[PDB]
């Protein structure tokens, strides 16, 4: 009678159990689909549900255990009752060892997830900066700012190493639980692949922001060299120039002795153009390779903005300025010389 009824809530609760199983097999197959963090939050909740309602039947099994032994303890129904028993512990057993590992599957993912999604946010935030930063710095003070902000964006993204390093351990856990789960379950791991992918393009991502800031600073500090040595170059030509065409529009403008006075004025001037020839090549000489710095600046952002997915022209400033110094100086030779001229045949 109680023997009899015994037996039959043994295989009841048996097939509660697998039935447990069976549905956990099923949600831990399943990989997380458009809305990774919501669901994985959602089959959380409904896995410690699920753990509820299995540790529930462990006391039906721990009541019938104890009925079962006072039973016992009095009978050919006995071998039946025992293995009865022996099978609904071992499901029990294996049903609750799996309900634990994939609550925790869960959880470790769903920080990964979290973790991910946060370091997204910080990669936009700082491959931003580097996309908006269009224009070149055009004279010395404009340079430091754009150091300074490259400085700034340096100093940030070094301190977001933690939460990568982070992100690399909260991935390594999932996987060692994915492998337990696999070993303990014979379940492959369905949802980790997913992540691995998306952790290691987010390093790459970060590194090329911090290879790229190191670059870009870099360029800067070579360009603003050449800079320097262009405008120590230009200015005092470009002053000299206007000082001497306003001399020799002057001497130019302005008997038999006089005439001795303004060839020796023009004769002598058009010495002093020619000793600026070697001054003028040495400032062409410096401008170009500011303009080739100028040009290699801006192809470096316009590549890293490409990759991810004008205004003016920096260097086209520049090149207006060697047009203008070289055109006054040929056109100052040549007027100082055919007046010397003018004076030679008079």
């Amino acid at each position: 009678s109680r023997c009899q009824r015994c037996i039959s809530e043994l295989k009841d609760i048996r097939l509660q159990l697998e039935a447990c199983e069976t549905r956990t097999v099923h949600r831990l197959r399943l990989p997380l689909d458009k809305e990774p963090a919501r669901e994985c939050a959602q089959r959380i909740a409904e896995q410690q549900k699920a753990q509820a309602e299995v540790e529930g039947l462990g006391k039906g099994v721990a009541r019938l255990s104890a009925e079962a032994e006072k039973v016992l303890a009095l009978s050919p129904a006995a071998p039946t009752l025992r293995s009865e028993l022996e099978l609904t512990l071992g499901k029990l057993e294996q049903v609750r060892s799996l309900s634990a590992i994939y609550l925790e599957k869960l959880k470790t993912i769903s920080l990964v997830i979290r973790g991910t999604q946060g370091a997204e946010e910080v990669l936009r935030a700082h491959e931003e900066q580097l996309k908006e930063a269009q224009a070149v710095p055009a004279t010395l003070p404009e340079l430091e700012a754009t150091k300074a902000s490259l400085k700034k964006l340096r100093a940030q993204a070094e301190a977001q190493q933690p939460t990568f390093d982070a992100l690399r351990d909260e991935l390594r856990g999932a996987q060692e639980v994915g492998e337990r789960l696999q070993q303990r379950h014979g379940e492959r791991d369905v949802e980790v692949e997913r992540w691995r992918e998306r952790v290691a393009q987010l390093l790459e991502r970060w590194q090329a922001v911090l290879a790229q800031t190191d670059v870009r600073q870099r360029e800067l500090e070579q360009l603003g060299r050449q800079l320097r040595y262009y405008r120590e170059s230009a200015d005092p030509l470009g002053a000299w120039l206007q000082d001497a065409r306003r001399r020799q529009e002057q001497i130019q403008a302005m008997d038999s002795q006089a005439v001795r006075e303004q060839l020796r004025q023009e004769q002598a001037l058009l010495e002093e153009i020619e000793r600026h020839g070697e001054k003028v090549e040495e400032c062409q000489r410096f401008a170009k390779q500011y303009i080739n710095a100028i040009k290699d600046y801006e192809l470096q952002l316009v590549t890293y903005k490409a990759q991810l997915e004008k205004v003016q022209s920096g260097s086209e400033s520049v090149i207006q300025e060697y047009v203008d110094l070289r055109t006054h100086y040929s056109e100052l030779t040549t007027l100082t010389s055919q007046y010397i001229k003018f004076i030679s045949e008079t």
